[PDB]
Order: C-alpha cells, then structure tokens, then sequence
C-alpha cells in the first residue's frame, strides 16, 4: 500500500539536476501501479539520452515494508559513456543520393549524440515513401574509444506511380482522369508529373516537376507546362467560344506556419480563340486590343496574345479534419497580374473564407458558413479578356442555379446589331459569393458510419456583376443594370454529402428564394467521384 518518498539516486556526471526536477512527482496520495512503473524508466532514460547517453541502465526495485506498509521506490541509474557521433553515413542507397538523405538528419557530426533526434530521422525517413526500409546502426569506430559513427541502412523502393479517376456530376458532366508520376526524381528528391484529363469544357494535359527544396528552409520550386483545349459550346454559360491555350510556369511555395504559407509565380501562356461569335461587350475587348472585325461577318477573325504574368497568394488553413471539418476556419488571398511584356494588360485579387462552427461538446451539429470575392480590372486602355471573366450558380457558389447561370446576359449581333439581347451568361469582373449552413446529424445513417456522411440545410447567395457597363447602361434601357451589384440571387436546401468506399458522392436539393428573368434553375445537382 502506497510509498513514503523518492530521492532519485544513481550516477552520474550533474545529472540529478534536470533527471530529479519535475519528474520525480512531487506528492498527491502517491499511487504505484505494476505496469505503470515501465514508461516512467523510459522518461528519465531519455533525459539523459539527449545529452549524450543513450546506453542507460535505469533499474527499478522498490523494497516495501510489511509492517509500516510504505514502499520505498529506487531509482538504480547506470549512465553509461557519454557518446560523441563522429559521422552518420548511408548505405543501400544505390540511386538515392547522400544529399536527398542527409537533409532529413538533425544530429549533427562531430557532436555528442542526441538519442532522439537521431530515431526522429529514421521515422523522417520513413514517411517520404522513398524507403521500404530504413534501419540505422550505433557502431563504435573501432579503436577511439567512445566515438560512435551512426550508418543508415536503406532499402531504395518503386516511387512510381500511375492513377485514374472517373467521375460524373450536374454540371461538368463526364471527368476522367490519367497520369503518371516518378518520385524522388531522380535520387533527388524531387517529383516529376505527367497528368492529362477530360471534362465536357475541356481536355488538359499538364506536365509538372517540384522540387519540395531548393532551399534547405524548404521553399519549394513548381514547374508546370500545359496545354488546355476548352470548348463551352453545350450550355447557357453559353455566350460559347473556343479557346486553346499553351503556357508554362514557374512558382515560388513558402511554408511558414503550417496554418499558413505564400507562393510567388511567373508565368507565360499564349491563348488562341476561334468562334466567339461576336458579342457586345466582347467587342469592347476585341477593340480594345485592336484586332480587326469587319462585317459582314458575324464571328471574329481569331484572337491570339501572351502573357507574362505575377502571381502571389496567401493560405490559412485550420480545420480540425481533412474532410467534413468540424471545427476551425480556412481562408485565401491571391492575386494575378500581367507583367510589361504581356498583351492584354490586366489584374485579378480573390478571397474566400470557410470556417465551422460547433455547437456541440459532441460535434454532430455543426454551423458552416463560406464567403467569397472575386474582382478583376484592366488599365492601359484595356478591357479585361472576356474569357477571364465570373459567373456564379452551381455547387460550390449557388445551389439551385445552374453553373454559370449567374451574371452579365449577352448581347448578339443583329444587323444593325447588339440589339439581340441573349440569355447566355457572358460573365462580369466582380462576384461576391456566401453561403451559410446548419449540418446536423444524418438520420437513419450511424452510428459507426455516421462520419462519413454529412446532412445540412443550407442558403446560398451569389451576385455577378459589370463595374464598366454604367458606360453602356443608356443606350439599354430596357435591359436590366448589369453593372448593378444589387441583383444578387439566393437559394435555400438540404444537402448530402457521403464519402463511399467508391469515391466522394454529394447531393443538393436547392429552392431559390430570389431569382431574375432568364435565370437557369437546375434544383437538383449531385457529383460522383472515384479514383484508383
């Protein structure tokens, strides 16, 4: 029954003072436990581990009095030598390289072992991917003594990848998905990628290469080069065009807090359109870069340019879980610009915010709410590139409306002309999203699977407007004031969301509460996803 007190004893070397304080456990009824005498050895031989001595003997063998019924504890400390790393070394790593492995040490050489930082690196090892195996060795660097060179012994491993993925939803319609990947490209530690997918809007293929350093603070350098051939022809963000465009891109990725980082990019990408079909405020555009039109034809003689661009962004992330977070936020700040040498002449700045809400110690009802803002301009007498430009609907900005549904209507040809106002979304420069939602528990699911699916009731709220068309708004009397930012639309629903064993499924059922005239209402929107 119980025990009197603990001295801490043993040897050696001023270790009694931080192996004795606070570890010791001052007093609070003093309990003692036969398996619960196991980990606190371990404590005090880790203490001592850090400092240079990993052999450590500590050897617990308390002697209790059957009378006084008092236990007195001892701590029997055998110390060791103190251990000074000459080198640590590789071996088995026959296409790796000795940087891409020592970058993950923290030991450093020709210092006194650290018996912590050193089985860190070995698990930092693992969890690249790199390795099958990775075991390392303590031996004595025979004669010395008491110096030790520390070798790590790796099995290299097939850091090849392939992977696809299918997927179907309300709008985007039919997505697949290849591409092909080789890590630790090659022994360096870096990832090169070749990606190519497919949705009813386009096909893009995308070569990729990241180098996770390029500084040892762990800046990262992305490379990417991509084709995307987009056609919209199969809509209502009709307002239809074609664009093919080529680019290629460097971009700086800073990683500072784990709740937040910044990147940096310059870009060059050359973009070709055909069709177009000839439109009011698009004209604006295509006169803006002075390509030629002539009548009697309808539709543009093709339009071409690059593109030099600065790109910057900001990235908060909290959330408590990967998906369906249940507390904590996320957010973004980014901007685009284009650079001297680009046509075009332009910028692009975006915001958005998510964050949860519980109301709950249990967490099954949760409060969710999403924001975000959207602005584009031009200078130098340029319109912004009418292909650039926002539109709002669908999941992800407005259940209940069908995607690009929302924003600026066309305004065709009709000889005299731009007197054929259409009711294809032909996009505006500036679009505030919101959306606000009550998850609660899903009924007839659960218990164990009740994760895994996530009902809600929910109100979005969109508004896609022109800032430039108060130049314009005479000369349209009676079509609506596009460049009014008071035209916003909203939506209230229930929503599904459950992740599969095949893939992610998500459905919405959406009312608008306030809509416009010539407003595509699609209610029922769902996605289906899945990837092997």
């Amino acid at each position: 029954y119980n025990i009197s007190e603990m001295r801490i004893i043993g040897d050696t070397q001023k270790l009694d003072n931080e192996l004795n304080q606070l570890l010791t456990h001052f007093k609070a009824g003093q309990l003692f436990r036969k398996t619960e005498l196991s980990i606190i050895e371990e404590q005090i031989k880790q203490i001592l581990g850090d400092r240079g001595y990993g052999s450590a003997k500590v050897d617990l063998y308390p002697k209790f009095n059957e009378e006084d019924h008092t236990v007195q504890i001892n701590f029997i400390v055998d110390a060791g030598r103190r251990i000074y790393v000459r080198k640590i070394r590789f071996e088995g790593n026959d296409v790796t390289a000795d940087s891409t492995l020592r970058r993950e040490m923290r030991q450093q050489e020709g210092a006194w072992l650290s018996t912590s930082a050193v089985s860190l690196a070995k698990s930092r090892l693992e969890r690249t991917g790199f390795y099958e195996t990775v075991e390392m060795s303590m031996p004595t660097v025979k004669n010395t003594d008491d110096q030790v060179d520390i070798i790590y012994k790796i099995k290299e491993r097939n850091t090849g990848s392939i992977n696809f993925g299918v997927g179907y939803g309300s709008g985007s319609g039919l997505s697949y998905n290849a591409g092909i990947t080789q890590d630790n490209f090659l022994g360096m530690g870096s990832s090169l990628g070749l990606n190519g997918s497919r949705n009813t809007d386009s096909t893009n293929v995308n070569l990729s290469y990241t180098e996770p350093y390029f500084t040892k603070d762990g800046v990262s350098l992305g490379g990417n080069i991509f084709y995307e051939d987009y056609d919209n022809s199969a809509r209502k963000a009709s307002a239809a065009y074609k664009r093919k465009t080529y680019g290629a891109s460097g971009t700086l990725g800073f990683p500072v807090d784990e709740n937040n980082s910044y990147y940096l990019g310059l870009g060059y990408t050359h973009d070709k359109l055909r069709n177009v079909e000839r439109e009011y405020t698009r004209e604006k555009y295509v006169n803006s870069m002075k390509f030629p039109i002539n009548p009697q034809n309808s539709h543009y003689d093709r339009i071409q340019s690059a593109d030099f661009d600065l790109s910057f962004g900001w990235n908060y992330n909290n959330l408590n879980r990967g998906y369906f977070p249940t507390a904590g936020s996320s957010a973004n700040i980014s901007g685009k610009l284009t650079l001297p040498g680009s046509d075009n002449k332009y910028y692009q700045v975006g915001t958005n915010f998510s964050g949860y809400i519980p109301l709950n110690s249990e967490h099954k009802w949760v409060i969710a709410t999403k924001g975000g803002l959207a602005y584009t301009n031009s200078f130098g007498g340029k319109e912004v590139p009418f292909y650039q430009l926002y539109s709002a609907g669908g999941m992800g900005s407005l259940r209940g409306f069908a995607g690009g549904s929302i924003g600026p209507k066309a305004i065709y040809y009709r000889e005299d002309g731009f007197k054929a106002p259409s009711q294809d979304v032909i996009g505006g420069n500036a679009m505030v999203n919101a959306s606000l939602e009550l998850i609660i528990p899903a009924p007839f699911i659960s218990d164990k699977y009740q994760h895994n699916v996530r009902t809600s009731v929910f109100v979005d709220a969109a508004t896609v407007w022109n800032t430039k068309w108060k130049q314009s708004k005479a000369d349209y009397p009676n079509l609506p004031d596009f460049g009014d930012y008071k035209r916003v639309r909203a939506s209230a629903g229930i929503a599904l969301q459950w992740q599969s064993p095949i893939g992610p499924l998500s459905f919405s059922y959406a009312k608008p509460i306030k809509k416009y005239a010539g407003d595509e209402i699609e209610q029922f929107q769902f996605t289906v996803g899945s990837t092997f």
